[PDB]
């Protein structure tokens, strides 16, 4: 089916401050939006705020504020950060929103007439910094800030209480064969691999009923009021999860804001979420509770949730770090460093190291060789002679470069699309450094111009690839190359030789530098 591809990140917390969490979260969605915008494909990327919760109460009673002010201000401070990240979202929701609203009671009503609803009892113990019910396996002793003798989780760490309290129940009991059929028919809908054995081990060995309303005063009253119950409110968690329906239901305008809510998901082609990009933290809410909420509801299952190694709730701040390093530099080493275990290294040492020893010295290099006027001569793409077997090897790996990147794009595996590319680009050096091509303006231009077509070409193509990873830089770099516009998007242009030969180059900048290397501290 031809659809919208519909990619989100979770919905953040608004306690605290946008923080690296958040913005790596978003930057994964972002990408993953770009690159199948770069494809041809129609996007619909969802980011934003989850603005209700005792949590969210408590830390806006702790500033001495309104629920409305702490969340209103935190909300901006939020689209801010992402505003400043340089991101492609094409909305951000926030579940105060009057729509998402009228959405959550939508979908709890139907829950209710399925009869997968009921009232019941929670007596057990609940985080309230991850929101989240536990059993006793998954708590142990702690501190709390005050130090004293009490009982944390064994997820996050944070406090726990004990809870009980008469709650509207959801039979998610009912719902552990249909999942595990929905996990063993669809064995690529979590990813990586591991954490799709996780979540299958744990609905194996049993699921209970959950809550998922809570007595209002409890809540501070800052929730959404269950439907014919005025004295409960809805769950955070059901209000969270529910945003991706809300946002594939909103129809938005030129500057951002939503307009109208439509009856039907069908109307926008946008459900379900072809990805949903979350932190190892929040992986049952999504991979468990929202199937068989979606499951009960009748509406169709996401297609992969992808769960990374970060945690989504000594400072690093992102926009300070981009400051000093460059935007894209940064976003390139957080997906290049990384990829779903979470031990890498995020020091400065480090980040100087592929700033230099990949984007200046393998990436950006090759294109100041590939353009300059010593090299090239007539500031052209030439076009080429007779290709060597050593020629054709490296052209046969950028003809390949597209079908493997694609692959890692799709699983989704950002760190290996990336690597797959500068594979390629290494090579291309590789060549260039073997070939010459400086020598040959002097004793051979037949061979130059097949040389450093084939040059072009690479690059060309790695950078198109490139370009969810590296969007302004590959925008300098199209400009240099002189590609025109039509050629920076679209399977089309994925093929090798798409640009014609005689195609000039964008002019210079006596001074101009695509990366420039800095200092080993
Ligand atoms: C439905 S996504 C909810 C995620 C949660 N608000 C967090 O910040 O981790």
């Amino acid at each position: 089916v031809e659809k919208v591809f519909f990619v989100t990140s979770p919905i953040y917390y608004v306690n605290a401050a946008p923080h690296i969490g958040h913005v790596y979260s978003t930057l994964i969605t972002d990408v993953i939006g770009r690159y199948h915008r770069v494809k041809g494909e129609r996007v619909f990327a969802l980011t934003g705020t989850d603005e209700h919760g005792q949590k969210v109460a408590e830390a806006a009673k702790q500033k001495q504020v309104s629920p409305y002010d702490f969340t209103t201000a935190v909300a901006g401070e939020f689209k801010k950060c992402f505003e400043q990240m340089d991101y492609s979202i094409d909305y951000f929701i926030r579940t105060t929103n009057e729509q998402h609203k009228a959405v959550v009671k939508e979908l709890w009503t139907k829950l209710e007439q399925k009869g997968d609803i009921y009232l019941g009892r929670y007596e057990g113990w609940y985080s309230i910094s991850d929101e989240s019910f536990l059993t006793p396996q998954n708590i142990t002793d702690g501190v709390d800030k005050d130090g004293n003798p009490c009982k944390v989780s064994l997820e996050s760490g944070h406090v726990v209480t004990w809870v009980s309290e008469e709650n509207y129940m959801f039979r998610l009991s009912a719902f552990r064969e249909r999942l595990l059929e929905w996990y063993h028919a669809n064995p690529g809908c979590i990813v990586p691999e591991f954490r799709r054995r996780e979540v299958i081990r744990a609905v194996e060995k049993g699921l209970p009923d959950l809550s998922v309303s809570r007595a209002r005063a409890t809540l501070h009253n800052w929730a959404i009021p269950v439907p014919g119950n005025p004295d409960h409110c809805v769950y955070v968690w059901l209000d969270a999860l529910t945003n991706y329906l809300t946002g594939s239901r909103l129809r938005v305008d030129e500057s951002g804001k939503e307009v109208s809510l439509v009856d039907d998901f069908n109307e926008l082609e946008r459900f379900p979420a072809d990805v949903h990009v979350i932190g190892k933290d929040i992986l049952k809410f999504h991979a468990i509770y929202w199937p068989a909420f979606l499951l009960s509801a009748g509406l169709p299952l996401p297609k992969k949730i992808v769960a990374h190694g970060w945690w989504t709730k000594n400072v690093f701040d992102p926009v300070e770090k981009a400051e000093e390093f460059g935007y894209d530099a940064l976003k390139y080493f957080l997906l290049r460093e990384s990829g779903f275990s979470d031990d890498g290294d995020y020091s400065d040492k480090n980040m100087i190291a592929r700033l230099n020893g990949e984007l200046a010295d393998t990436l950006g290099n090759l294109v100041m060789r590939c353009t300059s006027a010593k090299i090239n001569v007539n500031g052209e793409w030439p076009s080429p002679a007779a290709y060597t077997e050593e020629d054709e090897s490296l052209i046969q790996l950028i003809k390949d470069l597209p079908g493997t990147a694609d692959h890692y794009y799709l699983i989704p595996d950002i760190q290996k699309a990336i690597i797959a590319v500068f594979d390629v680009l290494r090579a291309i050096n590789a060549y260039v450094t073997d070939m010459a091509p400086w020598k040959l303006v002097k004793t051979d231009p037949e061979r130059l111009r097949t040389v450093l077509y084939i040059t072009l070409e690479g690059v060309r193509v790695t950078t198109l690839l490139l370009s969810p990873i590296l969007p302004r830089k590959s925008v300098v770099i199209f400009d240099m190359l002189g590609v025109p516009e039509v050629h920076r998007k679209g399977i089309e242009n994925f093929e090798f030789g798409a640009v014609p030969p005689g195609t000039r180059l964008g002019p210079a900048v006596e001074g101009e530098v695509l990366f420039s290397k800095r200092s080993t501290e």
